[PDB]
């Protein structure tokens, strides 16, 4: 069901795969982050261990805050691909 | 699901891998830094051991303060890669 | 996840390795310096042993004071490498 | 849909590409500038580091103030191109 | 989207690259200058080390004061290039 | 982004390199000059060692006083190069 | 019941084996730790035997406190393996 490489069943299958992979990724990351939160403790506000450890958790927080826009762009990519497929069909189907 | 090398499932898997690796790294470093903090003691403010040891902990603190911006740049890299993928799709899909 | 040799997982692993190595180095040096401080005594201010020993501890202090800037430069190196990777991606990804 | 090289679908696609590229550029620059602002601190008004660092941020501000007119001219270019296309159609279509 | 070599997407990409490179340069220089400021001390106003070191920091200050106008000219260059592109389009598009 | 050899990204990268090299040079020279100042002592105003050593430190002072204008000219060179690039663009871009 | 090496009966059997092994391990360690607690006595807070013995029990406590996170990671591993199996099925079953 297509012209050269645009196959609607293939597109649906690809959407399937990306959705399940993203769900798995979120699940695994949440499960592991729970363990991370359990592992690290809060020694004291101003002792040696605080100086030793605080920037690490800061970087953790920063990167995990960077994830959302990555996901958003990953989402927008598919609309572009589908649109290109539609245009390619239209171009030479007439 | 792509044109030449841009595969959304591959991108999601890569995001998975980088996230888990970063979580592991933070966990290991925090756990080890706790042991470091436990090991080293505070001899005295002005004795020989203080002169012998203080610059080392100073360098420790400095490097661990350098980590955050490294993490931030590592995060920003992915947005660039995704953007390049989108542009590459757009360029020749029409 | 990259173009030629820039791999974000590899970068994260390298950051892991350098961090743990630096922590180990600081730990070992502090532990050994404690033993050094315990071993050497203070004979007298002006006797033969003082003349014999003082420049050695002076050199010790000097070198250990030189360490911090070495660590600082070692830290700054990674920002340069990450930046070069980003630029290399940008150059030919479009 | 044209005469020699003026194709309205091609023009629309080009407008698409330039718009998305400009949006990406603004997004990336804002995200990176946030990191720059976070990284650099304010040492003191008159110490060595101030003398060492102030002209750099001055140049940053200047260049980022130069960007707007560049964008404006980039925008005006398209009107010229479309106008030339219209005139070229008119010249020999009658 | 152009006539011979003037491509608005290419121009936007080039603006992207120059902006990110300039941001990186400012970031790296500020970070390194902080380390320089930390490293060098102030011995005394009139001793040997002062005579030995003062002209070096003077040259540092001078060069870093020279940077701003370099950045300004680098900025003005792009307006010229865009203007030349516009004129080149106008010349033979009619 | 240029015509023959004038590339604004290349110019920015070159400015990066020269800045970092100059910072390193100043840092190394200051650090070494501190050691020089520590090493040499002041024997007496009129003894043999004074006659033996004074002209050497005089030459040191002279050369280090010559450095600043060298740095100034090195700085002015870049303005000339950028100006030549601008003129070269203007000459044949129209 | 699978495609290449992913067999749900095999997975269930493996879960069986790991569960029983973990139960046995906990049982044996608890039983032995009871004997350890019975064997060692508390001589006095400050005598020779206290200095001789306290760090040993400290290390015991530390290691047994390290066990929990080991178990947690061992648990999380299976979710990853099952997820990889699901993805592998999905990839080429369509």
């Amino acid at each position: 069901f297509g012209t050269n490489g645009f196959d609607i069943p293939t597109i649906a299958i690809a959407l399937l795969i990306v959705g399940v992979i993203i769900g798995l990724s979120g699940l695994i990351l949440s499960i592991f982050a729970t363990a991370t939160a359990s592992a690290i403790s809060n020694p004291s506000p101003g002792t040696l261990a605080y100086n030793l450890t605080h920037p690490l958790i800061n970087g953790m927080v920063s990167f995990f805050s960077f994830f959302p826009t990555l996901y958003v762009l990953l989402g927008v990519t598919g609309i572009v691909l589908i649109a290109a497929g539609i245009i390619s069909i239209i171009m030479e189907k007439f």
